[PDB]
């Protein structure tokens, strides 16, 4: 986001988080 | 906040460092 | 829990994510 | 899983390694 | 790749960083 | 303490660990 | 900035990635 | 062990914290 | 310092927080 | 290697996974 | 480096390790 | 060390970083 986050990724249903830009 | 972020909690004595989300 | 983990406190209501042994 | 666990996600091509909760 | 490097997708999209061995 | 330490927290109990600084 | 973020530095150069309060 | 675990090491010394996989 | 420590850096504008070895 | 890297080790064993400069 | 690393910082004495692309 | 610390390993000629207790 610059900026590295942990986020909860909303694209799917496996509890995935990663890293965000 | 989801996202971690890593912030000063609201504690004066020893002041921690928490992941917030 | 060894080993450490980061996980959501249950104890209280501001998000908080803390390391777990 | 809450807790996040390092794992490696179910994809063959460019095997990843995301966080799961 | 072993080594677990910390890198964004390929698609030149999504802005998301990963675990990639 | 600056530096931010990664450190079990006070009480003997919980098993938390924090950043401290 | 209190949180920690881990953002890349001033100067549109270096490439480096340090913790921004 | 997948995922990644960040657990001490066997034989009850070094005090050393490692990738367990 | 070896170990790595995360510290605030020396110097004002933009407070970094540097790890140092 | 510096940078770190991480890497798993060369130990059969309760394969770990270090970090590597 | 795309990937982060954590790379000592040649660029000056005390042992500064930062994050590269 | 209580706190976690990175630490470069003494105990051999790998450039092996791994956690303190």
């Amino acid at each position: 986001v610059a900026c590295v986050f942990a986020c909860e990724d909303v694209g799917s249903n496996k509890g995935a988080i990663i890293g965000l830009a």
